[PDB]
């Protein structure tokens, strides 16, 4: 009847669920899983996140699912169309908040029970015990649970082998989180985010140390002065971009993947690196950053660090289970490239 969600906060289980609102849209990742062949049919509104900011993701749902389109998007913004004051008028039976608000604030005072679970700060903490959260508030806990065993079973795959590797046999490691996007230089993962994934991927993020957080910045100053084993630029552009940028995503193939990495690699600074001259340089999808999923960015990294150990691994191969179990879409593109 309750559960403790990832703030630590109680909440009451709804006994009816068919009205959800997701305080950010990218949250529809994890929800997705649960919601089997019908991914929209209990969306009631979401901030516009998902629909903005990958736009690939949704161009696929919006191929077989037009009603996508008329899902209302919570936001102040001209791109919005319905502000936090009015979200009670689409009743939603329950409300769902990432760690990392007035909306919240709304939905409290109109007595909309209200879950925050996490796959951002600390995803290696809080991404299971979120799903677990999920399916029970959503009352989809077989589904949750068999993603949950899928997801142990996946990682395991990579740990039962990085966990005894010695730490002087790891790579250092440097991620540059959505690379060439700023013009200042090195937003990278630290005390957590996709700094949990290179932990388990046994490698040694060369960020961790320079962070008290779980993200922030490193100078390139630094990253050259460090000089890193390995090098990964996150990204999620679209293949029609012409900024810098990695292309990454549903709509991507390899060879623009593998294009668009390059002038990452060619940018001033950064073409000095020994992991760029020695081509131990990798291109990781930036929303495996904040998403359930992100068991294959780790499966990925283990694949760069530990090449031979990792053969007949194929975080693809992973990918297409994942989706023929949870998933109303066909895996597509590109969500991780070599040099
Ligand atoms: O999440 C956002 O609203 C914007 N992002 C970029 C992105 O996620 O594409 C910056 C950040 O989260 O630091
Ligand atoms: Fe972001």
């Amino acid at each position: 009847e309750n559960i403790t969600d990832m703030a630590g906060r109680s909440v009451v289980i709804p006994a009816k669920v068919e009205r959800i609102l997701l305080g950010e849209g990218r949250l529809f990742y994890a929800v997705s899983l649960l919601e089997g062949q019908k991914p929209f049919d209990r969306i009631v509104g979401w901030q516009g996140d998902f629909r903005k900011l990958d736009t690939q993701t949704y161009a696929v749902y919006k191929a077989k699912f037009p009603q996508v389109d008329n899902i209302p998007l919570i936001g102040n913004t001209t791109a919005d169309s319905i502000s936090p004051e009015k979200v009670l008028t689409l009743n939603p039976d329950i409300a769902i908040f990432g760690l990392s608000s007035e909306l919240v604030k709304q939905l409290e005072k109109a007595g909309v029970p209200v879950v925050f679970v996490d796959f951002r700060t600390s995803p290696l903490k809080n991404t299971l015990p979120s799903m677990r959260v999920l399916g029970k508030v959503l009352h989809r806990e077989q589904q949750a649970n068999d993603y949950i065993k899928f997801y142990e079973d996946n990682v395991r795959k990579v740990t039962e082998i990085t966990s005894k590797i010695p730490a002087d046999k790891k790579p250092s490691v440097f991620i540059e989180l959505r690379a060439g996007a700023m013009e200042e230089c090195c937003g990278t993962a630290g005390k957590g985010n996709m700094g949990d994934f290179i932990d388990q991927a046994g490698g040694n993020n060369m960020a961790k140390n320079l962070l008290p957080g779980a993200l922030g910045t490193v100078n390139l100053e630094k990253v050259l002065s460090t000089n890193p084993d390995i090098y990964i630029a996150s990204g999620g552009k679209a293949p029609d971009n012409n900024a810098p940028g990695v292309s990454l995503g549903a709509q991507v193939t390899k060879e623009q993947a593998q294009s668009s990495l390059q002038t990452i690699l060619d940018r001033k600074g950064i073409n000095t690196l020994s992991a760029v001259k020695n081509g131990r340089s990798y291109g990781i999808w930036h929303n495996f950053y904040n998403s359930p999923y992100n068991v294959l960015a780790i499966q990925s990294f283990a694949k760069w660090f530990y090449p031979q150990q990792f053969a007949d691994l194929d975080p693809n191969n992973t990918m297409n289970s994942l989706y023929s179990q949870f998933l109303a879409i066909e895996p597509t593109g590109t969500y991780w490239v070599d040099s």
